[PDB]
């Protein structure tokens, strides 16, 4: 069949395609989050920029998976990409909570694929995830948790003031 | 009559002169807004600077219209310039609300002139407005709406604190 | 309702959201085309690079439309993104034919939206499309037609040789 | 028929070819004007240079139209180019009057083609003319009218002195 | 009342507002003069540039007065700005005569305000006018008188030739 | 009659005007050849560029002849410029064959004019042609013959492949 394929299971090939779908879904979710915060009636530039940057980061993860699929001799298969779970994302707090939920779901999918690779004795796959995905996800989730704690401490009894200050003094703007 | 005039209606010529009056009136309004915020009993430098910059921008729009009037062979006609609608402009919120009202009025005058040009089959006029006025106005109104949303979120129950923070962390000063 | 919206119809707002979907669908189609040509059993780097660049270009078009939607006071609404029409794209000729069909479809959607804007007397919309989309599309379709003619002249009776030479001597690589 | 042609009428295609003929005729007229002023018995270098520069400018307009014809999928068709209307061009005043008449005729042809494009719902054509021809023509006609006024004010009762001074102090020489 | 106001009479405050009106009226007069000389049927670039520069200079004088009003604790009050005294300004000579009349009127208003300040024992006001207005006005009136003498010497029996030569060899152009 | 004319026959003056017509006709032929090869259904950039460069070169020859006519005291006389002999130019081979035929015709006209100058004892004319035209034409015809031989050797039994390779590997592009 394939001239280069070696030690690459059909199970891993399919899970890789599924993970591409998840990362592209996540990228699309972040595009929607970013543009919501650019609305004139939301207007939080640093929050917009944060999520637009994450849309690109998730796309780059999908791109790396597609490069790897071909390096291994599998075949990329694309599926429909479902729209994000919400049209309007509420407050910065609500948005950051949704993002952490999204990231935990990508992380579990990475861990599930790592376990499949381990079970199939596919060390290239396992190394690929360890080298380019697992620590990146851990670092991002830590950042998001740090942000959640700071957003929550700023709510107090003046939510608008806190949401403005977080965007201006923590998030980068521009 | 004119050695260069071609496809330039008397209706457009007159509307151009009227629009110069509107832009100069707007420039004068912004001069008054700017100096109000420089009062020792208002003292919001970033707000002053914002409006003084807009006084210059509106003047430059009037200047471009006057250059174009001559390029087309029409004759600039100047009228009395009415004073701004207020002597004192209230809070930054009140001022930004007045500015958005002013900008919507200039925008409608641009759109009305574009429609006249379209009706008169004057594509140079229509292009001129599209290339140097329509998008500039859209961008400015979006900026002003973003500012309004941020000012409103900062009012809460501590209006002075919010007005200070907006001027310091959003408006340019320095 | 909206503090900035002016001369922006619900019909244009909805068509803009539909056009974002079309551009993102096109971007996804080009991602699939690009990775197909990176397969070890296809291996045409310049063709891969051509289509991956177009995936980014179509994404940037969607991004510009989303920025504009917000500048005008409309609300971005995202829908499901359908998968590309094919999983395997055949020869470079077949792929370039599919791309020209795709581009003609985006072009017609641009022209349809321009006509709606003209009918609604929305010159900002019309200018936006003229300034950032119509000529870009015309230039791209011309390029693709030039490529089709060169690919076709190279088929003769030695198709593989011609497909290699086109990728090496016309398309940028590496 | 054509693999790239879309929304491009036969009427516009033919009018574009006609406009190429007009621009090349105008270029040839300016070549003749330029060399007349280089005659030893006329010897007005700045006037020669002015018209030779315009010969190139009109050629570049024809070249842009030909590029566009191909970008749109139309076919350039060339016709005989008629010689200029005069062999000898009189005074600088006579020449500048002939040039303004020529430019008004090109301008009307641009406006006529714009109107045809508008009628045919061809916004690429209309934008192309607005972006690269309408304002260039308006600016040139204004310049020529400014020159005519200065030449006329210099005639008085010493025509030769005035013609020399205009060439030396207004026209560029080197 | 005011937290900073000291030794600043209501009479000076009001006269300062009146002088702002005069300077803005003068600025508007110079804008009209400048654009008249940019007409295709007048076409004297150096004269246009001279008056457009003076429009800016008079605006800057108004701006300095407004800054000072606030520095002293007075309140800027803006009034309607009357249109210039003429729609068409005749020859360069006629225009320069009107400008010298205008400048003498601003100068007398400066001297009147200086005398009021002296009478009110307001040395800051008097110094402000001496340091930023009195000598600037004297220098400008001298320049304008030098220009008038040169324009008059050039009229002789060839007015157009003289008006051209003055614009080309004295006034700055490009 | 002429203050500078010396040793310049009416026969040479007229032949110079005729040669200007021939060079401009040739320039127009090359403009048509160039744009034919820019058609989306021909698409040979290096061939387009080759002929567009020759259109400019032939124009420059006409310009040099016109400069010389005036240097000698003759009078440039322009005639109608006939359209090129074909609307469509076939293959690169067909086009290069037509160009060599065109160049041989210009060369014979140069040689005929040189012989007239020799007969009229006009050494300035003869030197002018020797210094700026005869060797330029010989070099160009040699280049074109070298191109013809290479195009012919590439036809074999795969004409499209050969036409592509010639354009990519010999003609400058990209
Ligand atoms: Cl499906
Ligand atoms: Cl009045
Ligand atoms: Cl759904
Ligand atoms: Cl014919
Ligand atoms: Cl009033
Ligand atoms: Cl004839």
């Amino acid at each position: 069949s394939s001239q280069i394929r070696q030690n690459y299971s059909t199970e891993v090939e399919a899970a890789v395609n599924r993970l591409v779908n998840l990362y592209l879904r996540a990228s699309y979710t972040y595009l929607s989050l970013g543009f919501y915060f650019d609305r004139d009636d939301v207007a939080l530039e640093g929050v917009c920029h944060f999520f637009r940057e994450l849309a690109f980061e998730k796309f780059e993860g999908a791109e790396r998976l597609l490069k790897m699929q071909n390096q291994r001799g599998g075949r990329a298969l694309f599926q429909d990409l479902q729209k994000p779970s919400q049209d309007e994302w509420g407050t910065t707090l609500d948005a950051m909570k949704a993002a952490i939920v999204l990231e935990k779901s990508l992380n579990q999918a990475l861990l599930d694929l790592h376990a499949l690779g381990s079970a199939q004795a596919d060390p290239h796959l396992c190394d690929f995830l360890e080298s380019h995905f697992l620590d990146e996800e851990v670092k991002l989730i830590k950042k998001m948790g740090d942000h959640l704690t700071n957003i929550q401490r700023l709510v107090g009894s003046q939510a608008g003031l806190g949401e403005y200050l977080f965007e201006r003094l923590t998030l980068k703007h521009d």
